[PDB]
């Protein structure tokens, strides 16, 4: 049948896993969307995947390209008729963007974060960087106090592009801040702000997580977040080490896990390794709580050089979802080393370096 | 000195896993509100371990019992001073009440719903029964929509207090529901509807899960819900099952998850199960997307006989989480026969029945 002959199609083309849904997903986002970025958005699959089932599309005459929008030809509304493929409908919450949290309490913060943040470092291609938006990060904030992980609690920060630790300590919220990075860059910065805000209790240093963490990071922190990449070794050089941050059972981590650089087979994976390695529990996972801002060296990276069409993205594509964990009794972290080269970013199913 | 002598007294009480972060969490909410069942949910503490927290901090001197209040004492403010235990925020949305969707283009939906379950079954202490609120059910079917799981998908029912078939039914979204139940009532009640709608494609049948499904449910369905008992033999005898329904990869389960019966041990219990045994991925853990309406034979259970301060529920205190799980390759569900009695429902963890 139709479908049979697409998919095998498809694994022609990519070594990641493909499957009917797989197919429905990308016909589902291509009825809503021409844009290619937006598909990606949409169909909630990776870039590569994404791109290996328009190019099958496209060669067995289901899709066309015209004015760089990918749209179904007359055999691509037979096909989607036939199999009951609807354009993919959404009621996320207009208000809270479906983070789950509003952020109609932290103004004063927001406003204040906006100014001190007006000339952040911007995103390094070497380092994987891409900050979220000044609202994201308060929505962060917002979300980690309603847990109960922020007040008089001591916090780590694993990588901070997104300058959690600058809205934290607006935020006042915190014991103390710990906040690392490899990027120089960030941790002058941060420091620059915490000079100007005058606030004591915050450690910054530079480190590469290849490496394990010192003994004053280990066992002594309340909460955790990172926005790690998402190779399953990178899982473990940051949330990995970010729980072995953690004083013992009952404390928290926070990270961001997309579906545009990570297919549900490597979610299936990276959850194996929380509960069975790591030994954590899944709180939440909350579709697209994180919203990135375009980055200047996207001409650069693999998703430029794979997209049958090259158009800068015209709106923010790229989300994440946001997971909390919590350990418990049996819980541990990585303490373990790492000496990967760019094989700590790149995978597969990534595309964004 | 101060919080190992309540940890050590809360052990003596219950062989639930009691921490630092339990007493915290009761703490914290002990602080927003004095109602025992909105420190039940404000602590996201299974009910029987918030007791054995209360007990202890009112034999200890930390809490007193006035007007039916749980306040705290002049040296439970110490305490909460001493170890930096501020009232729990909560920044919920307001619009959405944190379920990340609006029910705003199923108004005439929500309508329907309402007229047709006016007559509803109540809620029988036997099978477990708590009914969701019609807005839940109605936020339910755009979530399961908004992920492509509903339109001209075969979908599954097991379990249906909360008559999300008759929802679905309504919403003429699927190409076949199958729904069954161990109630009569329930089953009685959907075959009326349906009858009342003039809905052809749909299967109705009374069954006990404690038995393995039948030939003809099995590997014949796009998406399952339900919304299942907690103990493991529960989740394995519901949602494992709903699993077992499924076609193949690429397919969707929905179900709840409470904090309110389960404690966190038991969720990463549960999570290691389906992650492990099943080989599921999780996509989304949701908050509280569920509410639960009062049951009238709450003073019936346990939780009336555990509860040190015994007056009825004044809003709807029961909630819980929208679990979201997808089949992947190697991806299956449970296909045994379970021979247990009560011990399907009640586990140490439970309270409501
Ligand atoms: C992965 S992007 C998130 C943050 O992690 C930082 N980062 C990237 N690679 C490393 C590494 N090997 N060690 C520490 N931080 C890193 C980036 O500079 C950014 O701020
Ligand atoms: C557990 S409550 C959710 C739904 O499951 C039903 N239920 C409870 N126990 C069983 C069982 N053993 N088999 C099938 N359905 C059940 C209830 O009648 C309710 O509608
Ligand atoms: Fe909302």
């Amino acid at each position: 049948s139709h479908m049979r002959e697409i998919i095998e199609r498809v694994k022609e083309k990519t070594t990641i896993p493909v499957y009917e849904r797989t197919i429905e997903n990308v016909l589902s986002a291509i009825q809503a969307s021409g844009d290619v970025w937006r598909i990606v958005d949409l169909s909630e699959e990776p870039l590569p995947l994404v791109v290996a089932v328009v190019t099958a599309l496209y060669e067995l005459g289901y899709v066309a390209f015209e004015n760089n929008q990918v749209i179904l030809t007359r055999k691509g509304k037979e096909l989607v008729e036939k199999y009951g493929i609807g354009p993919r409908a959404d009621y996320t919450c207009s208000h809270c963007q479906g983070r789950t949290v509003e952020i109609d309490a932290f103004s004063e913060l927001l406003e204040q974060f906006k100014e001190i943040t007006r000339d952040r470092p911007e995103p390094a291609h070497q380092f994987d960087q891409a900050y979220v938006t000044p609202e994201t990060t308060v929505a962060r904030v917002a979300l980690m106090h309603s847990r109960g992980d922020l007040e008089n609690k001591e916090v780590f920060v694993l990588g901070d592009d997104d300058l959690t630790s600058v809205a934290l300590m607006l935020s006042g919220l915190p014991k103390r801040i710990a906040v690392l990075d490899i990027d120089e860059r960030l941790t002058k910065f941060i420091e620059k702000a915490a000079d100007e805000i005058g606030y004591e209790n915050i450690e910054i240093f530079t480190f590469d997580l290849r490496k394990p963490l010192p003994d004053y990071a280990l066992h002594k922190f309340d909460t955790f977040i990172t926005d790690p990449p998402e190779t399953v070794e990178a899982i473990r050089a940051f949330v990995g080490r970010g729980i072995a941050t953690l004083k013992g059972p009952g404390c928290a981590g926070y990270f961001g896990i997309t579906r545009r650089e990570s297919s549900l087979d490597k979610w299936r994976e990276i959850q194996r390794v929380l509960l069975n390695e790591f030994g954590v529990v899944i709180t939440d996972i909350i579709r697209n709580f994180n919203e990135y801002v375009n980055w200047g060296y996207v001409e650069e990276t693999r998703a430029w050089r794979l997209l049958p069409i090259k158009v800068k993205p015209s709106y923010n594509w790229y989300k994440s979802y946001m997971f909390r964990i919590q350990t418990l009794e049996g819980s541990k972290g990585f303490e373990d080393e790492i000496t990967v080269g760019q094989e700590l970013y790149d995978d597969e199913e990534s595309s964004t370096t």
